[PDB]
């Protein structure tokens, strides 16, 4: 249906694992869009192939205004092209950079932004599994978009960057579920107030040690609130971790979303 002769491309939006994200324009209707471009060649190599059906298969059938949309796909000889919606606020990733940490009101904004996504996604039992700044986007209005369904499955799964966002089941290779991404919310929860994530290292060994022991500590500026939403997200145990709800309805969220 669609074809690279219907798009004008424009700069890099941000580098891929397996190519690149371009602006582009759609040419008959001049609608602007994220096309994401990977190659064929380097799928094959890392046999993903099947998890790129996945992504697409997932993401296409999504409608939240807290979730990017695929609004469909395409490929020729040497790459496949995912015709996204366009963010352009850009990544949460760049936001943490240029302002170190976020006050607690955008926080927990984000983190009921998250939740109401995350809640959608869950009840058709899809699980994210890659919810980290980098893949959170931000829309016009500077609304957060959950973005990259690069490594979504449906829960049950046992299927097999850094660690950081990762709970400890998924680490070790076991089953997991939807509470992956309660784990998730909980480190990106404190990255946010914080400025780095909670198990953050020097090497991918170190970091692994620190999230299987769950191994974290919080600066003193840390209030009382976000402790306890942190710390109820953050536990080993992926059955203890609280469900979107409780979160939605944590006195924290309550009192500083939005
Ligand atoms: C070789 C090949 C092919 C291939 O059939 N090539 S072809 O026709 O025989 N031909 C060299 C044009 C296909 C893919 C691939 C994987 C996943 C998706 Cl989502 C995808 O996108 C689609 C899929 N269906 C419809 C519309 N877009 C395409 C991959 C991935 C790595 N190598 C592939
Ligand atoms: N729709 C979009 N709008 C704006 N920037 C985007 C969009 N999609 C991706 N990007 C940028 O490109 C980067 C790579 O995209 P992503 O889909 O997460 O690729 P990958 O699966 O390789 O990690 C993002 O982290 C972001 O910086
Ligand atoms: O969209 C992609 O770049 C990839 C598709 C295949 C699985 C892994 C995935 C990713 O790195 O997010
Ligand atoms: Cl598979
Ligand atoms: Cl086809
Ligand atoms: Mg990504
Ligand atoms: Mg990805």
């Amino acid at each position: 249906q669609w074809a690279l002769e219907d798009f004008e491309i424009g700069r890099p939006l941000g580098k891929g694992k397996f190519g690149n994200v371009y602006l582009a324009r759609e040419k008959q209707s001049k609608f602007i869009l994220a096309l994401k471009v990977l190659f064929k060649a380097q799928l094959e190599k890392a046999g993903v192939e099947h998890q790129l059906r996945r992504e697409v298969e997932i993401q296409s059938h999504l409608r939240h205004p807290n979730i990017l949309r695929l609004y469909g796909y395409f490929h020729d000889a040497t790459r496949v092209y995912l015709i996204l919606e366009y963010a352009p606020l850009g990544t949460v990733y760049r936001e943490l950079q240029k302002l170190s940490k976020f006050d607690e009101q955008r926080t927990a904004t984000y983190i009921t932004e998250l939740a109401n996504a995350l809640s959608y996604c869950h009840s058709k039992r899809v699980i994210h599994r890659d919810i980290k700044p980098e893949n959170l986007l931000l829309g016009s209005a500077g609304e957060l978009k959950i973005a990259d369904f690069g490594w979504s499955v449906h829960a049950p799964s046992s299927r097999r960057g850094t660690l950081d966002y990762l709970p400890p089941e998924m680490i070790e290779g076991r089953m997991h579920d939807e509470k992956v991404d309660l784990w998730s919310l909980g480190v990106l929860c404190y990255e946010f107030l914080v400025g780095k994530p909670p198990f953050e290292a020097n090497t991918y060994q170190e970091t692994y040690k620190r999230i299987s022991r769950v191994e974290f500590t919080f600066p003193d500026f840390v209030t009382e609130g976000a402790r306890d939403l942190i710390s109820r997200l953050l536990k080993h145990n992926p059955s203890q971790r609280p469900m979107l709800r409780e979160v939605l309805e944590h006195p924290w969220i309550t009192a500083n979303s939005s």
